[PDB]
């Protein structure tokens, strides 16, 4: 009597029922739910993500050491939700926020809303109620090692910090879906306290982490970020993603049309050359990106190339 395709199917159908559609996913699942969605700024990434950005409505988890990329990602995430008229809001406990580097990064920061909090729970307060009166595509917390509770701030044992972020996180998942608000979580590497219910909480968590130093040789021109997808609810999880974020700049998109281009073989790199439907980009791939950033015209089409075989 048993066929096991056919049981499994029923089962699995019966645990998204419970619990949630991608409770239980296949690894090479190709997921056909275009839920709505706020492009991370990383074409790669996004793709990594498998379904073209951060999702709406749920709470993520960017974690990784300091200098890895991941504020880039959060306000490259902030700017294309602006970009959709959609509005933003930064919950700021770290106080480093370089609202400069922002605009460059295409943030429209007069129109962004910024608190400073006086502690952990004020600082999720605050989050809550902007959330639940459904008026933001997105919301960034600065810091969840920052959310450090009110009694510690004013000198008292416990393990409280934990519990803050348990309830705020509980109350606040519900707000989230109903309004669609995204809730991005920084969390500067060191579990940070918080970090233990963001685990569970989380409909995405991003491993980010610097991998090298761009070169072209001999000198500096930026870094490359690694980005690893260890949870995903909305779509098969542990996929990777690397980009490029150059000195003062953001995420390279000719770094990523270069990368993306490759693997999926529009461009031809024979050694240390790089070439397109045969013209030539450049030897070594900061000539091909410079290349790719005066002709626009090109980086537009293998764009439009890769964007196609995968999905614009
Ligand atoms: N103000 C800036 N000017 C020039 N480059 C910057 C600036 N801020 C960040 N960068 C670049 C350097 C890194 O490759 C990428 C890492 O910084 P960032 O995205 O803020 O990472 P991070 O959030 O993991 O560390 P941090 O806690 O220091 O912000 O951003
Ligand atoms: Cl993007
Ligand atoms: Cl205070």
């Amino acid at each position: 009597a048993p066929d096991r395709e056919k049981a499994l199917e029923l089962a699995m159908a019966q645990i998204d029922k419970n619990f949630g559609k991608g409770s239980v996913m296949r690894l090479g699942e190709e997921v056909r739910q275009p839920i709505s969605v706020i492009p991370t700024g990383s074409i790669s990434l996004d793709v990594a993500l498998g379904i073209g950005g951060l999702p709406r409505g749920r709470v993520i988890e960017i974690y990784g050491p300091e200098s890895s990329g991941k504020t880039t990602v959060a306000l490259h995430a902030v700017a294309n939700a602006q970009a959709a008229g959609g509005i933003a809001a930064f919950i700021d406990a770290e106080h480093a926020l370089d609202p400069e580097y922002a605009k460059k990064l295409g943030v429209d920061t007069d129109s962004l809303l910024v608190s400073q909090p006086d502690t952990g729970e004020q600082a999720l307060e605050i989050a809550d109620m902007l959330v639940r009166s459904g008026a933001l595509d997105i919301i960034v917390i600065d810091s969840v090692a920052a959310l450090v509770p009110r009694a510690e701030i004013e000198g008292e044992h416990v393990g409280l910090q934990a519990r803050l972020m348990s309830q705020a996180l509980r109350k606040m998942t519900g707000a989230l879906n109903n309004s669609g608000t995204t809730a991005i979580f920084i969390n500067e590497l060191r579990t940070t306290t918080g970090g233990k219910a963001l685990k569970f909480y989380a409909s995405v968590r991003l491993d980010v982490r610097r991998i090298e130093t761009l070169k072209d040789g001999t000198d500096a021109v930026g870094n490359r970020t690694r980005v690893k997808v260890v949870k995903n609810k909305v779509s098969p999880p542990f996929k990777q993603a690397e980009f490029d974020i150059l000195y003062g700049q953001g995420i390279s998109r000719e770094g990523s049309l270069i990368d993306m281009g490759v693997e999926h073989g529009f461009i031809r790199k024979s050694g240390s050359w790089f070439t397109y439907e045969g013209e030539q980009l450049g030897q070594g791939k900061e000539n091909a990106r410079k290349f790719l950033l005066e002709n626009t015209d090109v980086a537009n089409e293998i764009e439009k190339k890769i964007k196609e075989k995968l999905g614009i």
